[PDB]
């Protein structure tokens, strides 16, 4: 078998797997299947220029026929609502080839949107219309003494998500399914851990974002939402195409991607167009499980399944926090830093740069191809006696035979050290061809007792 360290890596790596199985008695849908699901109405703005350019207006007066909508008193968006609406619009624009410019309907635009408030509860908390309807572009928001949610929308609260969700609807995204409860969902992932369009909380799928008495809602399009809107209008590859840091020390310039304190409740799906990027969750003291696999979920900031990387996005680096984290790389050359605490770092393919940080860290390898002589991982701060290099997924605990030179037998391993440069290495001949087919180099000596095989 394998060590518990690898099992933990393997477990988390698969913990959020989707497709071809039942969850909560419902079929689990992959991202692509949800994208089909969320665009099942067939409605969309139409372009040609390859981009959908929409204009939008913050209504200053009721439109003709307004009074017949049974909405009561009309009111214009306050400056705060406009501000939040613009951030919400932007977060959609960041991921799909759609643009939102404030202004009156124009001949050259591809459609027009309107935002306004109403005061009669009978109208519902808020609502919008698909782009193929006669009220295409419109989204309305309730505000009265009894319902104050839309009055102060802000990063992380339902007021901001409402804006995001309603705009999503005007873009062509329908709700995940047709009193109803999650039990009536058509697919397992119909919760707001996967999509802001869902009416059901993340607790239905097991994720934990916050506790009772507190609200925590993704401010921007989540994983399936991104997939859905990109299916409709194409992926916007131009956003954040240079190097980008997400989380703490964020350079993404988006409130929902920024963290400044250990108590921040991050709920986002990373959309990124290119460059060498990092998920920096170093400011957190809670245990995290960061997965750089495209389309995968991570447990960040003491929460679970709250962070994800969109399909088609390559994120290269991850920085754990103070807790006992799991860091999982992808096929690219990754820089993974555990931070303080006892971490389990898995590089995956390519030559990775691993940092344990203080504590007692474990560097896991699941396949020979993870770290070869021609493309080897480098653990830049290996602390012998405390850190470990785990090869159990490869050896299945069969053990290794530490020697000074490969004898041609499968399982031979060579622990070397070059004092003059404080550089160490673990070479292994798994195939037994008489030469190393697996290599890991370190900064700091490595001893046979630091290896788990
Ligand atoms: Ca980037
Ligand atoms: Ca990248
Ligand atoms: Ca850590
Ligand atoms: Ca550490
Ligand atoms: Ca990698
Ligand atoms: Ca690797």
């Amino acid at each position: 078998g394998t060590s518990s360290a690898f099992t933990q890596i393997d477990n988390f790596s698969h913990f959020y797997d989707r497709g071809d199985h039942l969850v909560n008695g419902k079929p689990s849908f992959t991202v692509d299947q949800v994208a089909d699901q969320l665009t099942r109405s067939g409605a969309s703005w139409h372009d040609n220029d390859g981009v959908i350019n929409l204009t939008y207006t913050f209504l200053t007066a009721p439109p003709v026929g307004y009074a017949s909508r049974g909405l009561g008193t009309f009111s214009q968006f306050s400056a705060l609502q406009k501000e939040q609406a613009k951030l919400s619009l932007e977060s959609w624009a960041d991921v799909a080839k759609v643009t939102f410019t404030e202004g009156p309907a124009a001949r050259g635009d591809d459609g027009h949107m309107t935002f306004a408030n109403f005061s009669a509860s009978n109208g519902g908390a808020a609502f919008a219309y698909l782009p193929n309807s006669s009220r295409k572009g419109e989204s309305w928001y309730l505000i009265n003494k009894d319902y104050q949610v839309n009055k102060t929308p802000g990063e992380g609260n339902y007021g901001r998500q409402t804006l995001t969700h309603e705009i999503g609807h005007t873009l062509g995204l329908s709700h995940p399914g047709d009193n109803p409860t999650y039990r009536d969902a058509v697919y397992a992932e119909d919760t707001r851990a996967y999509s802001v369009m869902s009416y059901w909380s993340e607790k239905n799928t097991g994720q934990v974002f916050t506790k009772t008495g507190e609200g925590a809602y993704a401010s921007a399009p989540l994983l399936d939402d991104i997939a859905a809107v990109q299916k409709l209008y194409g992926a916007n590859l131009e956003t954040r195409a240079d190097d980008t840091v997400y989380g703490f020390n964020s350079t993404a310039d988006r409130d929902f991607y920024s963290a400044t304190s250990s108590t921040d409740k991050l709920i986002f799906s990373v959309w990124d167009g290119g460059g060498n990027d990092t998920l920096d969750f170093s400011g957190f003291s809670q245990n995290q499980k960061i997965n750089l696999t495209a389309g995968s979920f991570s447990d960040v900031g003491g929460m679970t399944g709250n962070v994800s990387i969109a399909q088609g996005v390559t994120i290269e680096n991850a920085i754990g926090g103070s807790g006992n984290d799991l860091l999982i790389g992808n096929d690219a050359a990754n820089v993974l830093k555990g931070g303080a605490g006892n971490d389990i770092i898995y590089g995956g393919g390519g030559a990775d740069v691993l940092w344990g940080g203080t504590g007692s860290d474990t560097f896991v390898f699941g396949a020979v191809s993870d770290s070869t002589p021609k493309a080897a991982d480098i653990i830049k701060d290996f602390q012998s006696g405390f850190d470990k290099i785990d090869l159990t997924a490869i050896t299945k605990l069969g053990g290794l035979n530490f020697v000074d030179a490969f004898t041609g037998h499968a399982g031979d391993a060579i622990v070397s050290y070059h004092q003059a440069s404080n550089a160490g290495s673990l070479q292994v001949d798994f195939s037994g061809q008489g030469v190393a087919d697996f290599l890991v180099t370190t900064v700091g000596q490595v001893a046979t007792y630091d290896i788990v095989a």
